[PDB]
């Protein structure tokens, strides 16, 4: 047998496919078993309509054995493009083995494996080409549009392995495929999904800014096209025309950056913001407000 | 050498370049040297034109060795894009290793190998992502466009290696390449030529029906949009809108996967056709008429 | 470690991030250290602007290290998209291990290279599809379009990884990249740049010829679409709507390998040129100019 062969079908009892119907519509995904109770990761853009309208779309769970067991969502993160979902009293779950993503390096040998008994489904294979890649990615339905800091592969990410698993040569998940291929990292996977099991929901920082990117030698960064009103921003002294060029500890190179480096500060705590104002380079202290307060 | 190196060199003295020429057109492809006298299979959109049009078209042969031989054509198959190819006392052919791919899984590696002294020739390398696919392919001229059940491959099959040998790592013919790449299993191919040999022309199973594709909670499948008359479908008692979800023994997911259901079925023999219809689930019965009367 | 992982590491010191800025526009690509003493082989489009406007962009190189060096351009061939940079006075640097081009072969395992601090920085692998392939460029701003004949290969290169280079498993350069992937052969990047670093710049033969595309059965090759005045065509006796189809030692199938061949020749040697002339093949004999009489 072959190396990807044996590495893919270790894993293909642990990947499902994800059905959502109405009387006029039906959306295909695919998930990852990470918990023996039942707990399903995909990616947001997956399930996006039968969340918005739950009264007329109905989620099923297709697993390798044919066997269809109904699906509850128990949470989803637009920002991330990732949701959990719950079958109940299914025994002998072959869990995925989730591994570490910081241990990740570029030219690893990659597998993005989507549902066996999925219509379009497919198995791509390919190397690690960038890691900690801002890529923007656009919200289903009502959803918002968001980006995340990503691992980029040549392996093609496509409507058949997405919500998938991006697999190492150890057949160890480190990444969920998100539909030049780009998916979610395992760490941060982990830190969303426990807290959409637990909670529900998931929390990120919010400052109040627009930004736009922007590149020349004066100064290269994010643009700040609005200040909301009452918002963090404006409360530490960001004005308009700003060149962000850092948030925190992390430099900001353009807008996709920027909203990365918002969602990694602290809700509550001080943090510095350099900006680069009419040629004069402009360090500001901002505190980050939570998006869902009544849920911090 | 390197493990594709080997396996492409050992087989690239079985694939040929195919030109056909007139006074204002020409057309390339690549084909698989499959028998010693002299047979080589291509795919049917190669020489299409050179079939509809045989007063001013001319077919030859380009062997690896640069030498040009005159071709003749035996016979095509649109529904397969698959068409046999004979020259005439031609020595010391090194013929391609025909494999099974019935053997072979999702994960493997494979290299799509196009002729070596073709113009855009290409050798792409990757692995079988998807079995038993069902694709849609268009029609070259006057050609039918068809659906083929299909080998998928994230390697490229392009213009220069369309035509050409899907290899495996022992060095066998698993596929041909027809242009996320597509090919025709080997298994196919085999029936196929065997026929278009024998008798310059293959039969295939017909009932008579249009489908649209249909996918909704009620019943998801091949919508019937037209019975033709004195179709085996209409004296079996099929009606429109009706959806299909299974032919003989083979369920049916989309229009696609019925164009492919209906054309492994026997020609004579009554077969079930499951259908929902207005919410009843009805079983029918039909026996499939040849396409071509007189050469069956 | 893995293979690719190893390979990719061992040249991630030879790669550096090459932009150029103004106080409206930015760009960025991928560079090749070939010299302990500071001269850097990109591809021209990279900097073609800052050449053709150099009062108002400002070229800088970034190392590994995130050192950032200024960069002064010594010379650029925008017909083989080459272009040399150097910097002064740095140390410790991580020269490129060159290889040979005319031992690479079809079916080699190659990864292509982007500057690991850029941007869109991507590491790509795949394996070598064609050798000696010639392909259309566009010229960046003023710059001609060109075309090369070049190392085709099925890993991507793009924005990321072009100007980087294409490496063997054994972690040799065989190629520039420049953006069904294509890269320019390490031989003619050896030539170009010792060219480039001697005199500034590099001098090939022209004709005086404009060619078109032509493919039928009673001669197919290069169409001459103008024959330039006082040009070595219309000297040596070359007319118009001639099918050109060997340039000197080689055989030219279109316009583009036509552009290859002319630039192999020899300038002021005289050369035979085979023409098909209203069905009268006729062998004519033309002494190349060179494009730039003063350096010459």
């Amino acid at each position: 047998a072959g190396r990807f062969t044996k590495v893919a079908a270790a894993v293909a009892d642990s990947v499902v496919t994800i059905e959502s119907v109405s009387d006029q519509e039906g959306m295909q995904g695919s998930g990852v078993i990470v918990d023996g109770r039942g707990y399903i990761v995909t990616n947001n853009h997956v399930i996006s309509e039968a969340a918005n309208n739950p009264s007329q779309f109905k989620t099923t769970v297709v697993f390798n054995d044919g066997k269809e067991v109904p699906a509850n969502l128990v949470g989803r993160d637009p920002k991330t493009d990732l949701a959990v979902l719950k079958v109940d009293n299914v025994d002998n779950l072959t869990v995925a083995r989730l591994g570490d993503s910081s241990k990740v390096r570029v030219g690893d040998e990659v597998l993005a494996v989507g549902a066996p008994l999925g219509l379009r489904s497919t198995v791509t294979q390919g190397i690690v080409s960038a890691l900690h890649r801002p890529v923007p990615l656009s919200g289903e339905g009502s959803d918002t549009d968001t980006v995340i800091d990503a691992i980029q592969t040549d392996a093609s990410i496509n409507h058949g392995n997405s919500g998938g698993p991006l697999i190492d040569m150890d057949a160890q998940v480190i990444g969920i495929n998100t539909a030049l291929g780009f998916a979610i990292p395992v760490n941060e996977m982990k830190l969303v999904a426990n807290s959409l099991i637990k909670d529900g929901k998931i929390v990120h920082p919010t400052l109040g800014i627009s930004t736009r990117s922007v590149s020349n030698a004066i100064a290269s960064g994010a643009q700040v096209a609005n200040v909301k009103a009452g918002s963090p921003a404006q409360k530490g002294g960001i004005l308009e025309n700003d060149v962000i060029v850092k948030v925190g500890n992390r430099a900001v190179a353009d807008s996709d950056e920027f909203v990365v480096a918002v969602r990694q500060l602290a809700i509550g705590q001080d943090a510095p913001i350099e900006v680069v104002r009419e040629g004069r380079h402009v360090t500001l202290t901002v505190k980050p407000d939570p998006d869902s307060t009544l849920e911090h």
